[PDB]
């Protein structure tokens, strides 16, 4: 149908906007602490601590499959990255500190993304 196509164009454009958002968020992690999944070879107990792991490469896979329906779903995944880190690592670690800084810097990006998603529809 013509409607299904229109819908698919919207999703494609949302995917386009979310790709730019993801790139901006990932620039706020210059140490690449959150670039890849926590290695289960190197942290073998990780899933005993963290039930829903997340990282930027995994979000990018979902993104490119057009697997985010709305900004809320994308933000859920970004919040998992931060929140998982802040639980597994202690306050006095470079990891925790990196997550705080990513959260703080990311807020600005996400604030305008929400306005753009609402605005453009």
């Amino acid at each position: 149908s013509m409607e299904q196509v229109a819908m698919e164009l919207r999703l494609t454009e949302l995917t386009r906007l979310l790709r730019s958002v993801l790139d901006q968020l990932q620039d706020k992690d210059p140490a690449r602490i959150f670039a890849q999944p926590v290695s289960l070879k190197e942290v073998p107990d990780y899933l005993d601590h963290i039930k829903h792991p997340m990282d930027f490469a995994t979000m990018r896979k979902r993104l490119e499959a057009q697997g985010y329906k709305n900004l809320h779903e994308f933000e859920e995944d970004f919040d998992l990255i931060i929140d998982n880190c802040m639980k597994y690592n202690a306050r006095d670690t470079v990891f925790y500190r990196a997550a705080v800084r990513l959260r703080d810097q990311g807020g600005v990006v996400l604030r305008q993304a929400r306005r753009e998603v609402d605005s453009i529809g």
